[PDB]
């Protein structure tokens, strides 16, 4: 069985189909049209793309496949060093950190880092209580506002404060800039090139403006003693029970770099693609604040009150099937192998697993799947295996996923709580693609239910 395989460029191969501000978009529609897996060449570089349930299905066997570190973020990891998502599973600091931080991110964790979630989600609420009647919202701009802050709050009880600027944090600054510098060395002809020789002054400068943040505050602590409810404290006492070694000083800091760039521009996303279906399907809002009213019953949300918004869970789910924030991830043969009984791999073949398409899979979903139907997850337990993929795979998957669920459940539970909300432009949906995805330029009006806090 050969193997369908999109336009060629000469000696650049399919190389130029990424040379575009929407790739993910542009896989999507090859996708479209030469279905369920695709040869995609490169100077020096083959992958192959998957969107159906049944390919994809294999490819999450973990005897036979491991995560795969795509080019992009193997220039991530020039700041993101070995920290859990930057790292290969057979790197003795991926288990190490993942032993130990495993425990400080489950659901129960959750508890410990929800009056700190609450502390942010007051403030965005307060923000929008504040804005006089002509008014409107930048909705992904916000959303970011609150998952940095969030994140910096419970990854190392530091206070970004992005809701008293209008430029971020010099961090967030360098941060958001070097996730740029290196998303931009993906299109990139010529290296050593003197017109990026600037780009590579300030990408070293970016890294040095974040490694000193986290070395000092790292260090402040351990001078302290102080111990805290943050992802900081739990790293500085904890031990991994296989190697019974703790983590150094340094890949706790590329753990709390991970994090931020991990966390926040996926999480920024949801709860935008979730407010933009939202009010393009004002049944299902209303359905969504009916429950929200219900439930938050007290001037501020308890962690218990998170968990009973079901149907605000399902919206989450069902604004990551439709447009999952971080939309692929890349993977690799252990050893030779057949995939489908049809598609022989040699050992090291990678595979790239294009979830937006895996979330179309019309044998999955039925007929509809372009329509917002958050009653879709009424019966998870319908699903079949590796349909529905938005955190990734086994031991790889999102290790942040409960904390993601639980702070966009909580700020969107207080949203439709607090807000009628209008979309006063007719916004047409347009999605820009970093390394993540979210509605660019996406506004709206809200008007308060004048209920306190
Ligand atoms: C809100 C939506 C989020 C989505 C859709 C998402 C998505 C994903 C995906 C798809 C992966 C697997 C990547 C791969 O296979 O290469 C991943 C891994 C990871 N995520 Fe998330 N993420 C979200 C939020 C978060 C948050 C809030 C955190 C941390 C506070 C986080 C931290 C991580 C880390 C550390 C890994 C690497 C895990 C490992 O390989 O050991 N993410 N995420």
């Amino acid at each position: 069985k050969k193997m369908p395989q999109p336009k060629t460029f000469g000696e650049l191969k399919n190389l130029p189909l990424l040379n575009t501000d929407k790739p993910v978009q542009a896989l999507m529609k090859i996708a479209d049209e030469l279905g369920e897996i695709f040869k995609f060449e490169a100077p020096g570089r083959v992958t192959r793309y998957l969107s159906s349930q049944r390919l994809i299905k294999e490819a999450c066997d973990e005897s036979r496949f491991d995560k795969n570190l795509s080019q992009a973020y193997k220039f991530v990891r020039d700041f993101a060093g070995d920290g859990l998502g930057t790292s290969w599973t057979h790197e003795k600091n991926w288990k190490k950190a993942h032993n130990i931080l495993l425990p400080s991110f489950s659901q129960q964790a959750m508890k410990g880092y929800h009056a700190m979630m609450v502390d942010i989600a007051v403030q965005l609420v307060q923000k929008w209580e504040r804005l006089n009647a002509d008014e409107h919202i930048e909705v992904p701009e916000d959303m970011t506002r609150l998952t940095l802050d969030t994140i910096g709050l419970c990854g190392f009880n530091y206070r970004f404060n992005s809701f008293y600027r209008d430029q971020p944090h010099p961090f967030i600054t360098s941060m958001v800039r070097a996730l740029d510098e290196a998303m931009n060395k993906l299109q990139r002809a010529n290296p050593d090139d003197p017109a990026y020789d600037e780009n590579k002054r300030q990408f070293q400068e970016d890294i040095k403006v974040m490694n000193d943040l986290v070395d000092k505050i790292i260090a402040d602590r351990k001078a302290s003693g102080e111990q805290s409810d943050d992802l900081l404290t739990h790293m500085l006492n904890g031990k991994d029970p296989e190697t019974g070694e703790p983590l150094d000083d340094e890949n706790i800091r590329y753990q709390i770099i991970t994090f931020l760039i991990a966390g926040h521009e996926t999480t920024s996303g949801l709860l935008s693609f979730a407010l933009y279906f939202l009010v393009k399907n004002p049944h299902v809002l209303q359905k969504a604040a009916e429950e929200a009213a219900r439930v938050l019953v007290d001037p501020v949300p308890s962690y218990k009150q998170v968990k009973q918004l079901k149907y605000v869970g399902m919206v989450l789910n069902e604004a990551l099937r439709l447009w999952p924030t971080a939309p692929a991830f890349s993977l690799y043969a252990k050893e030779d192998t057949v995939l489908g009984g049809e598609y022989p791999l040699e050992k090291g073949d990678e595979l790239m697993v294009l979830i937006p398409q895996l979330h179309r899979d019309k044998t999955i979903w039925g007929d509809d799947v372009e329509e917002f139907r958050p009653e879709r997850f009424e019966n998870p337990s319908a699903i079949p295996q590796h349909a529905f993929k938005p955190f990734g795979n086994g031991q790889r998957a999102c290790i942040g996923q409960q904390f993601a669920l639980h702070e966009a459940t909580l700020v969107l539970g207080m949203m439709l709580k607090h807000f009628d909300f209008e979309d006063h432009t007719n916004y047409e949906l347009d999605i820009k693609e970093t390394l993540k995805l979210k509605p660019e330029g996406f506004v709206v009006k809200a008007k308060s239910k004048k209920i306190p806090l």
